[PDB]
């Protein structure tokens, strides 16, 4: 389970 994500 992920609950948000911001990736760079």
């Amino acid at each position: 389970q992920i609950g948000l994500a911001q990736t760079q």
